[PDB]
């Protein structure tokens, strides 16, 4: 029969397989659309902030440039951690310590943001990996039930069992149609999350470089009046 | 008709089905016990991390964590650092203290990570060998099918059907055992990674407090 | 019953034995093949030229016994020269640090900068290889979809028209298999080209890291020799 | 019958023999190594200085791992006598202990490769056997001319036996391989723990000594 | 297997000849790189044993003098001496140490990379040989199904040849794929071990240099 009349004419287990695979497709495309608009906005904002800080030339100038980036700015956050470390460290003779403590801080928040970016990629990787074998389960179960049928009666003449076989194969087709776009989407999102991490670490590095240079130049100006 | 499929079938395939069945049960037991364990451990650690965010020195962190409980992971990290300070008493070299402390604490995070994945070994091997076992069953079934053609001498469809049915059942059960073990192993591996990361953040907070405090004490003496 | 009235057809008459879905799988796979080969031909000449240029720069700078001599060597390398960019970054760090007492800081900052740049370049080399790895990964399974859908249609044919024989849905079965065959032919060159690019990119990264390391070593040694000559005249 | 099918089957059973040899011998090795290290680490728990750790380990047996790590640290101190730079000693000692620990891990892993591959490829040489046999059968039905698969069916069943055996060979290879891999993991952690204790003792004693010498 | 491959299809003839060339390449790579790794690891193991006796960099240089021109150890020692000569006149021994370790660990990496050469081809052959064999079989059964119609009968004898050629493609695909991947893994493991040993020799060189710098500095400070 049709693909439709072929679905509900199948075994309850095979029905389950087909419906589950279709829902998997829905989750794939939902994740795709939302995360796509998200990454485009964040990448634009970060690129803008980064090129504005490119001119910074000191850490206080960078703070002045970043003042209006918004409270949700990742650059503003990294700059604020460096400022927080300096202020907590007021009175210390050891600039190496400040530098150490600041690098540890920035590198850790960058890492954390990357871990936010990937939330949901676990579902994509899992769907693309497991969908073909789930479809495969469906068709194996369907054809298994078919052959359990042919030796009961017990028949010959393949044309009689053909519909159950076709209905079973539809399960594998749906399994593949679910997996392939999941795999593709997973690949692009991995590439973009990597690129985003790289950009964010670029800003964090700008911050550390400014802080390091500032500490050294100030210590030198203080040692020789 | 699964109970009817169960022994309608060959002794070898009875073995395949029962063994794989057990594989599934151990898989899901592991899933439920360790999964609830991870929910609880994560919830407790996240709470302790919030309370300790309010600490502006190490002594205050120790005061905040005092009543965290006997098995608290944050309390263990703080105490490891306190132990290094106590053992290093009288030393002029704060770089040495900092170094020794990080080494100890990071070495601790790793170990906690190692014991979270303790059950994962079983999952990894089950998902590893379940298709093999399954495949054996199905290879057995098709083999029997040819014995039918040989003993019956009639090559119609009704003769080959039992072996094909058996074989397919073995493949189906092989998939049911293999797939969840594999994805559960991956989910647990991810959860362990995030937990190691959170715990590493608490250790980081401890190290930063100790480093800043040492520097400030040394400057107040100069 | 005896003899026949029928026959089969050629490649164009096989195409007539697939449904609309399988026709799409085949044509889409073949276009996929075209993008793999365009990627290959475009990136190949690019990589070759940059690799020759960099190889020359690296051999010439390997002779530099000092950071000043290295600057003289690279003087006219061109505006787009990667080596010249690394040297200019080291010079920039020295210049931004003018007035500082701490040479460790300069060394630290310079290494942090240069290593960063090398990594970025690697990323700018990897552009498009994701298309290759993805094409080589999923093309055999796109082909498999074609095959599964085809045999499904064949079993529908067996079911509506009774009895059996074959001869009817047999061409459709052959066409379905053909879809997997085309899938494999799409996957293989993608996988091989991809491996070649992974190797060549690895070597290019090593060459850049060699230039970068030579720059850092010259800067480190020169800072220390200057510091020692300033302490003890 | 045929020829190569039976050689696939025998080569698989040979592979099984190798699997079992590795299993028994490695079982002994890992269990004795783990027991020795566990005790050594418990006894070293008490030492309040590097010297106290050497003295405790001094009768561990000549092949003890803990005693070797301690002797590396002691050797580095002895070689560096006369030196005013304790950061150097520390550095050198860590480098040594890191290398030595790594090398020991290398040795403990040896032979696990054979398990990994036997478990990986054993079902495919099995498959090769059946494919070869059934290929022979189907050149057989091409010869003469037959129908009624019943003539060639027993040969085809014999051919499948080769895959069956391939899977049987692979299964224990794979399990033993996993068990031994978790073992190598635990052991590397234990060895790193003793190494770490050595480094901490030496570092702390170097610092308390340098301070007391200044004042 | 003689008349057989003579009567086959041109495409399947291509998959077969390609697969067997893959096989010959794997075994050529295997024999040459096998003896090469054997000789190099013998040489290095002897050198590491002999250098374990050095109590300083000069003593190591005397031990290594006749190691030969192709010796990796001599290369490492000469590199470390070169760093000492270029830094002559510098008061900063931290710098010297830093520069030296950086150089040696990169030389080690480079040797590893140079041995990783050609293992790529094994990795690629082991990667695509199942795809080619599998293509062969897919083509074979495709052609057998084309065979049944026309003549438009089922039976067996015209269905059997396509089955025979497909199975042949699988078999030769296995014979090409399996040894290529196994050899690739064995060589990757050997390369890892050699790189670790070489790093061990390098570390010996670094430690001797470090200790000598510190002892010279101490003998100058407290004469
Ligand atoms: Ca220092």
């Amino acid at each position: 029969l049709s693909v439709w009349g072929m679905y509900q004419h199948a075994d309850i287990v095979v029905k389950c397989v087909m419906i589950g695979l279709i829902l998997a497709s829905v989750v794939t495309w939902a994740i795709f659309f939302s995360k796509s608009v998200e990454f485009f906005n964040q990448k634009r904002r970060l690129k803008r902030e980064q090129q504005l800080l490119a001119e910074a030339r000191s850490l206080n100038q960078a703070n002045d440039i970043a003042a209006d980036f918004g409270s949700k700015s990742l650059s503003l956050h990294l700059l604020n951690e460096a400022q927080n470390e300096l202020e907590l460290s007021e009175g210390s003779d050891d600039n190496e310590g400040i530098k150490e403590r600041t690098s540890f801080r920035l590198e850790r928040r960058v890492a954390a943001v990357g871990r936010q970016m990937g939330r949901g990629n676990g579902y994509l990787a899992t769907i693309g990996a497991i969908s073909p074998f789930v479809g495969l389960f469906g068709t194996v179960w369907g054809i298994m039930n078919s052959f359990i049928g042919i030796a009961q009666t017990q028949t010959t003449n393949l044309a009689v069992v053909a519909p159950g076989i076709a209905e079973a194969l539809l399960a594998t087709a749906i399994g593949l149609v679910a997996a392939i776009p999941a795999v593709v989407i997973y690949n692009v999102f991995a590439r973009q999350i990597g690129g985003f991490k790289a950009m964010l670490g670029d800003v964090a590095a700008q911050v550390l470089l400014l802080q390091s240079r500032d500490l050294d130049l100030e210590a030198s100006a203080a040692a020789h009046p």
